[PDB]
């Protein structure tokens, strides 16, 4: 298989790039980012031309890129959704999963 992709993933779509890594969400299901589309499922880029990609910000709805990355009130788990739960009332991880500013995702 083509297994997860080097690590240093960074996705500069939008004013405020970030750095994903898919050695930090190996205990994470592919499935639970990867949602499954129409019913196949392949290791694409959310930021796929034809997917996410909106460039509305004010949008949160779907193809609102940036509402898959923050909203939490999706069908699917989103980043800062699923931080937020692993975060939870952790106190710092909260900061540093779902924090805006100073944050692993935003610096
Ligand atoms: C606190 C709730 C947050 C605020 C406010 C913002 N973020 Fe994020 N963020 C993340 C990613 C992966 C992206 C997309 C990277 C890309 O392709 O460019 C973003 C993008 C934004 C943007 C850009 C939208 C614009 O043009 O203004 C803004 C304004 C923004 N974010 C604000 C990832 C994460 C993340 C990782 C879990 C967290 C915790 C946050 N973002 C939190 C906030
Ligand atoms: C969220 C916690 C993820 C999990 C879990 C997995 N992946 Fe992932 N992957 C994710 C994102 C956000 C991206 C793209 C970055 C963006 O800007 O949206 C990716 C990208 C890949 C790719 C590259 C796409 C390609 O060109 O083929 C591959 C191959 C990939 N991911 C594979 C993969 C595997 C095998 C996973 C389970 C072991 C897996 N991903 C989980 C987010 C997340
Ligand atoms: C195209 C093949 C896509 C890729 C690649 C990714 N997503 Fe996606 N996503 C897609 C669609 C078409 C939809 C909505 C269905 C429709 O037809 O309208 C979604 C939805 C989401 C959601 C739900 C948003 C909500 O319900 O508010 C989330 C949270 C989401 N997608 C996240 C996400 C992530 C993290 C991705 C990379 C790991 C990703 N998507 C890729 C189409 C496609
Ligand atoms: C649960 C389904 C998750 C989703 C969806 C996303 N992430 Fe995540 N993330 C998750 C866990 C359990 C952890 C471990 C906490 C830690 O910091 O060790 C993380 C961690 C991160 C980090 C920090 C660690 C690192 O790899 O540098 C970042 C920067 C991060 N996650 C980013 C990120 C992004 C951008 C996502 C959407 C594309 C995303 N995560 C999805 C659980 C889950």
């Amino acid at each position: 298989a083509p297994k997860a992709p080097a690590d240093g993933l960074k996705m500069e779509a939008t004013k405020q790039p970030v750095v994903f890594n898919h050695s930090t969400h190996k205990s994470v299901k592919c499935g639970d980012c990867h949602h499954p589309v129409n019913g196949k499922e392949d290791y694409r880029k959310c930021g796929t031309a034809g997917c996410h990609d909106s460039m509305d910000k004010k949008d949160k709805s779907a193809k609102g890129y940036y509402h898959v990355m923050h909203d939490k009130n999706t069908k699917f788990k989103s980043c800062v959704g699923c931080h937020v739960e692993v975060a939870g009332a952790d106190a710092a991880k909260k900061k540093d999963l779902t924090g805006c500013k100073k944050s692993k995702c935003h610096e």
